[PDB]
Order: C-alpha cells, then structure tokens, then sequence
C-alpha cells in the first residue's frame, strides 16, 4: 500500500506572505500529524546538477582515495574522523558507500575545533586533480540545502504555532552541525546476500528501521522506489520523486513536541539498482536547547527535560550504529 505522501509547494516560505506561509504550515502540519512525510517542491535548488557531480565523483573515485578519506571504522589512522570522510563499501558483504562532510565552517581556527569539542571535525576532501570542482560544487551544495532547510524550518515554527524563527535562530552557518551524506547503492551482480537484510515481514531490505537522528531530514533520492514508513496500517512504500526533496522530523522535533510530530519509523528496501541517496541532516548548535512543549495541551507544557542538540547527537549518532550497524 503507497504511503500518503503529498507535494507541498515550500516556495512561499522563501517569501513575505505571511498568509500563504501559514498555509505552508498547515499542510506541513497534517503531513507531520499523518504519515510523517512530504515531498518539497518549488523548492529552489537544481537537484539534476546536484545528481550529476555526486556521479561524477562516486564512479570516479578509487580505492586509494577511499582509504586516504576514510572515517576511523574503516582506517585505524584517521582518529579524528568520527563523522566526516569516506565510508567504504565491503564487497561480497556490504554495498553501500558513501562520503559525508560538515558545515563548511569547521575550520581549524574554529573555536568548537579549537576545543576539541565532540560532533565538529574538519572535513576531508579528495585531491582537486583528480576531483576537480568536486569540493566547491559540495560546499555551495551544503549551503543551498541549508537555504532551503532554514525557510522549511520557519514552516514547521509556524506549523506549531510558535513565531517563524523558533528553530531557525538556532541554525546558524558559523555553528550548525548538519551534514550532507553522499550516499552511493550499487548495482550488483551477483548481489551479496550478506549485504541484504531480512525484515520480520519478510521483506529484503538494505536498512533497518529507524527513527532520523536529526530536527529534520531534507532528502534528495533518484528515482528508484525504496523507501517504506511505518503507519498503524503497516509499513507503506513512499514514492520516489527525484524533483522533490522527501521531508520528515527526526527523533529531537519528537522530544522537543512531545511527539506531537513523531519522527516516523522508516526503513530500506533492498533494490538491484544503482542509485543515490543524498540527506543533509539538519543539526542545530552543540549548546542549542529548546525546552521542550506540548502543542496538544492547553498551556503547551510537557513533562520533559530540556537537551541540549550536541548532548542528543553525539548520543544517538552511536545509537543508531549499534542498532543498524556501521554505515
Ligand atoms: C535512509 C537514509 C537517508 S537515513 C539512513 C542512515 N542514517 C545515518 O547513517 C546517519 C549518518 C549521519 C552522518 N554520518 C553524520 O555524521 O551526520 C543512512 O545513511 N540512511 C540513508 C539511506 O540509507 O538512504
Ligand atoms: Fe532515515
């Protein structure tokens, strides 16, 4: 059964109509209340070229390179390395690959990188040679998708009732922790059977269920169908649609609602086909906190305690490993 997965034109909230901006909301808000899901439109950023370089440099790197990026899972010498660089596919035992990289800003003059401070890094990039316009083009990419997640921010502030800024002041460029991954499925022949999991319902999958460890998740996918929620009716297939961007809240817009938006369970078909998975997680600032609220109550308090958004992610980034395994 196809999820209930509707087209929000997100295009007013790049905008000063105050009017159409709550209408935004609204749908964002039954989106939220309902499957947890939605697709962006008119959402500004040309996701073609975004899918073109990110092919470019997947079929072009090389195993040396894969090594000389690699996260510390992979490459015992990279110890500063937890988040940011390359994570390298097994063959004959696990498929996917991928490359992420962090606010742009990490520099090491930062004063997060300065102290050492958990969740920041600075990001490695391959040689301009062999990659070039590769790192630029990702950069501007971090920033454009940051663009859209702050206006996409703004209608879920007004979604629950709060002033535009609500989330937005905390999501900043000189501090955000969001990430872009730049995530590579292949086509397999022969497909490993290792690198294929087994849901309770019998359906082959490439990841297991799971909440996102984020506020939001902005996602580009090619089009290929691979993704199901689960809904009280089961899990339902999401519809691919490679001119949108696929929306929905993570487990910290969970807490700080009181689940009011839950941050919908989701997993990963297993498909023979080789395609792209592109999320940026949008992060807010290690010492971020929002207290947190209950839009259903009258006076809108919940009986949860406030957490800071450095506490939550360095918490649940290892989380998620140890349910679903290293990425
Ligand atoms: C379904 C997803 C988009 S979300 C799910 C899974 N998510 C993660 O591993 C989180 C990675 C966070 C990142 N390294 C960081 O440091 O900020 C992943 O990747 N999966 C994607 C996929 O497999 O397509
Ligand atoms: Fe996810």
């Amino acid at each position: 059964s196809k999820a209930n997965v509707p087209k929000i034109d997100v295009s007013p909230l790049f905008g000063d109509d105050q009017a159409a901006k709550m209408r935004v909301a609204q749908q964002i808000d039954a989106a939220s209340r309902d499957t947890g899901f939605f697709y962006a439109v008119n959402h500004g950023i040309n996701v073609q070229r975004l899918s073109q370089k990110t092919k470019e440099f997947h079929m072009s790197i090389t195993p040396e390179e894969k090594w000389d990026l690699a996260i510390r899972a992979y490459n015992k010498e990279h110890q500063d390395q937890v988040r940011a660089g390359y994570y390298l596919s097994i063959p004959g035992k696990k498929a996917v690959e991928s490359f992420c990289y962090l606010n742009p800003n990490f520099t090491p003059d930062h004063p997060r990188i300065q102290a050492k401070t958990p969740t920041h890094e600075v990001n490695v990039w391959p040689d301009e040679t062999k990659h070039p316009g590769f790192q630029d083009f990702a950069e501007q990419y971090y920033w454009d998708v940051f663009g859209l997640s702050s206006a996409l921010l703004k209608g879920y502030a007004l979604a629950l009732g709060k002033e535009e800024n609500f989330f937005a002041r905390h999501f900043k460029p000189d501090d955000t922790l969001a990430s872009v991954v730049l995530i590579r499925y292949p086509y397999l022949d022969p497909y490993p059977e290792a690198a294929i999991k087994t849901a309770a319902d019998g359906t082959k999958l490439s990841f297991e269920w799971h909440e996102d460890v984020s506020l939001i998740t902005v996602l580009y996918q090619s089009n290929v169908q691979n993704l199901q929620v689960e809904t009280a009716a089961g899990y339902q297939d999401i519809e691919a649609d490679d001119t949108g961007y696929l929306i929905n809240c993570g487990s910290y817009m969970a807490h700080l609602t009181n689940n009011y938006y839950k941050a919908p369970i989701h997993r990963v078909k297993w498909v023979n086909a080789e395609r792209q998975s592109l999320p940026f997680f949008v992060n807010l600032g290690y010492d971020s906190v929002i207290d947190p609220f209950d839009p259903r109550e009258p006076n809108g308090k919940s009986d949860r305690e406030p957490l800071s958004y450095g506490d939550y992610l360095q918490n649940g980034l290892v989380s998620l490993i140890n349910k679903n395994g290293q990425t």
